[PDB]
């Protein structure tokens, strides 16, 4: 029996007998994704080239306006905005949203995969809303996931029950449930990182990657893939299994990916799909942030693979 | 002044006072590309999931039927077919087409970019048409290029005058010229190959890669990218500069990519854009093929970079 | 601030503190409307013509609404112009609402690309019996909501409920219905009459006179304009936008008219009244007719209040 | 075998061994139709209503810009512009185009069918082009037709060979040939006119209309339809047979429809499909215009039905 994103959310929202504020947020966000996807596929570009005589910025304004107008949000953190946005009081609701509205948008001249990442928190403090409400640890996530604008446009939603994937049919503007309660492979055969920083790698990364190119039990070497747009690399990891690594180098001693709206949402999706996500020292979701644009090193993916790396990490102290 | 692929080809076709058979072929191919794009973006997928109670095969049939019915082709070589297809005589025309109808479609489960690669030859003899007509070297190409099914749909077309890029506007089904006469950077900063099989690297490849991660002059190391879908990795190389390598080792002395419908059209686009493409021993376009599904190693991209690789390659011989 | 149909329905659903079953109904219906529009615009017809070497549009439309409603968990009885007997939803998918619909009205003339539409009416199941066709035999007064999708130059969804009539434009780049006309109200008097004057030979005498009074005013004012698309959804919606009167009246060859009460006349009458208009059979208001069979017909004259009145004067003038 | 509008125009154009200037015209015109369809279906209206915080005028600018840039036009007459536009010398070509880019658009608030009507004449003089070049009779048409934006978008193209109908598949932006070499019914069962102006009907019109409601041979009365958009009413007449009448009354002794870009193109389709079009006094195509915006009464459709009208017209003088 067929199921849609809006219909899955409403069925789940009634089963839990909640108020609907979260559904309204999800519906508003889903609508922005459909608009962003329309622009990413360059629909309507002919008028820009004078047929009748800022893609990351447009994405940002789409998500800002659609979330502000859902009456369901109070603090919004975006990669595009230096400070958190504090929703004006008349439109204020109970939720905090952190998002990268167009991840990979720097490599968009090459039509690389791009994506939207989002994380949803229930405001915890009872103070007047401020940036501090967006500083919760990943454990506190109520919902998170991403839209991948690839060969097709897909939405991955992870909440308490698990992870579900919806394929956007652009013919009707509706998201079709195509993968119910997805689970990552226990062990993959692919490693994913930018090996250009090999000169700046921590030795454990060097040992684990060396173990993938020349396996010690003389098994088959892993394949390498690295798109360089995080949604694309993480999503492949989810669908095919394996391990993704953006560790700390010298240009980024605290890692390069942003914790609030890049690492934690992927870490939540991974964990709710049976995978693991670590900074090296601790699980990603346990990190308590202090700044909205702070970075974190991240290694995530299949349980056996992330565990194997963790053994290598302890070996080097 | 606004310009489309259909309008552009007619302009070049009149300026050259040709018969129109080539323009008819390109228009048919472009229409097949738009039809492929709609399915890759999963338009109408709602009906496959029972809303009222094969993707590379469909691609192959679209190009085949659109080429056969253009009245401009006589022999068609496709990745999907063991033997070359001979157009029935009533629909027979003066051109030979080699294509991969959907390259990278094996990784399409994760929505990575996919593409169609095509190369066009003029039939040289007046014999009865046979596979012998497909075995020209890349030097003989009249037009060649690819469609990238990425974040957007782009058609890159390389003919004698040079390389031009068209963006598909899906609201109107027209390819909008957005890049006239592209030329690749003289030297790039990205290396692109599957470093997972380092255990089996030919030694020159090993050394070339180490020099990219660890420059002896302590200049900047290159970044690594590898989508693992050929159209995507090559198009990025064209847009950003750099080098793509699917090289020969000893386990596969001829590489893995197919010469007729993968290596030659990319070599043509690269060379027509100021780039280089070698197998290590010779330019890709100089190879005289003996079997339509034969393999060839390929290293392509910026001239300074292909030259540097070849400098390392002669060293290990 | 921008507004979409899905967002508008949820707002009203919370404001009224309902269970959500009705919102789930309209959203599923909205989705079926979007899919119909995709097919009506012949998206993918190139594959139908062997571009790589399935049903008829009104059959497929019916399947879409049926399947989208059955799976909404908000319906128990479905009556369709396409199905002779009312459908009783299986118990697991069973809900508390009864739906009458015309899935593709006017589809007979679609070979000429005339406007076509989906019409729907939504009732609450009143009795506590096991659900049966009888639950569909409620009068139009009992409607919870009603409206129609018009697949014309654009695809517009008109939703009429107690609070009023709202119009949504389908933006196909994103597949969302955009609130574009809030709280619509029909003109008190129009300048258009709409009916099939080819069958004048069989006109009820009041109609013959009323049309003469619109073409040759006794008060020697300006004549009314004539328009008749012949697709009910198109003609009624124009009357809503420009004012005037629409007539599919009763003659002697068809003393009860030809249009169907449950899923054509009642939903159009419901929209008309919630927008300040009128809909009468001549003898009684359309919404007051108590149906005895799900496919029974009824004459309908609707449009601006003043114009339906002038007709009623002439109708009662003819005893 | 599948065939598109562009491929069909190229085939007939090659068979005639022409320069391509007409094919270039039609391709550019077809692309503007595709753009108007997208806007008329209100694609992208969500941004018009502030999702991130003029339709006939847009229609004209599209056709104007698309025709000027085809390098195939010299004089353009449009319903929207009081004087003919004279294409600038660098973009000049050998064809004259009269069009209504968005006919019936005054009724677009109710989502009535609208259309684009066009007629194409060869430049008459070799002098400096001027309005006199558009003042040719309908007999001189090289090609003419219309795009109907109704429940679907269809292109009706009438040239010397006949009339062919193309359906726009908006999923791929190509017009698909769906009716070859169409011919109108010899006699229909529908008449189509505005009986609201009955007060001023020419007596012949009154008598012919009475003859349709009350047949002397006690056959079936004709059915009545009148959408009020000429393209919609004319296309129905072509597809189902019957008669469309916008005749001369006392309120308008020369009719109200415009002869160059409404009556002349529709009469041509009618004649090329086996139908007829008269003003009452003469064939529409034989009227030589004196001013580009002159009006003409028109009665068109199936031949036997127009003949029955013409008998009554000759009877009444
Ligand atoms: C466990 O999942 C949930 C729990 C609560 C909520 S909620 O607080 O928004 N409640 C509601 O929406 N109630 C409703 N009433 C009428 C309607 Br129709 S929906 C939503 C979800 C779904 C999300 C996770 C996709
Ligand atoms: C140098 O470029 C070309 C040379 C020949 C050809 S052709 O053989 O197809 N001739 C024609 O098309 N003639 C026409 N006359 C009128 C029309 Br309208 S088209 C096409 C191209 C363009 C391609 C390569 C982009
Ligand atoms: C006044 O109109 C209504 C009355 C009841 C209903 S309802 O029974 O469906 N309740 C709900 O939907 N509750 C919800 N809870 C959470 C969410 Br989020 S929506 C809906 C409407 C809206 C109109 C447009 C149909
Ligand atoms: C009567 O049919 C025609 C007569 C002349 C012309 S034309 O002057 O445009 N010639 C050409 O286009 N030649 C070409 N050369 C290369 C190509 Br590829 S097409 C076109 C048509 C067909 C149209 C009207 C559908």
């Amino acid at each position: 029996d067929v199921n849609t994103l809006t219909r899955f959310v409403m069925e789940e929202g009634r089963k839990a007998r909640g108020t609907g504020e979260l559904t309204q947020l999800l519906n508003s966000l889903c609508t922005a994704v459909k608009a962003i996807s329309s622009a990413v596929r360059k629909a309507g570009i002919a008028h820009l080239y004078g047929i009748a005589g800022k893609l990351d910025v447009l994405s940002n304004d789409l998500v800002m306006n659609m979330l502000k107008s859902s009456f369901a949000t109070c603090v919004l953190v975006s990669e595009e905005d230096k400070h958190a946005i504090i929703v004006e009081p008349e439109k204020r609701g109970k939720y905090v949203v952190c998002f990268d509205p167009l991840d990979g948008s720097s490599n968009i001249d090459c039509l690389v995969s791009v994506g939207t990442i989002f994380g949803i928190y229930r405001k915890k403090s009872t103070d007047e809303p401020s940036e501090k409400d967006a500083l919760q640890p990943g454990r506190n996530l109520v919902a998170a996931g991403y839209a991948l604008y690839g060969s097709a446009t897909m939405l991955v939603l992870a909440m308490d029950c698990g992870v579900n994937c919806f394929m956007l049919d652009p013919a009707i503007g509706e998201f079709i449930l195509v993968d119910k309660d997805v689970k990552i492979k226990k062990k993959g055969k692919i490693y994913s990182l930018n090996e250009g920083y090999a000169k700046d790698f921590d030795p454990a990364v060097t040992e684990y990657i060396q173990r993938k190119k020349f396996p010690p039990d003389n098994s088959a070497p892993y394949g390498a893939r690295y798109v360089g747009s995080m949604v694309a690399d993480v999503h492949r990891t989810l669908v095919y299994g394996g391990i993704f690594l953006y560790p700390a180098n010298k240009k980024s001693p605290n890692g390069k990916l942003r914790l609030l709206y890049e690492c934690n949402p992927m870490a939540y999706v991974m964990e709710k799909a049976g995978g693991m996500a670590t900074t090296g020292k601790e699980a990603v979701l346990d990190v308590i942030p202090t700044d909205i644009h702070q970075r974190a090193p991240v290694i995530l993916g299949s349980p056996d693979d992330v565990l194997e790396f963790l053994k290598v990490y302890e070996k080097h102290s």
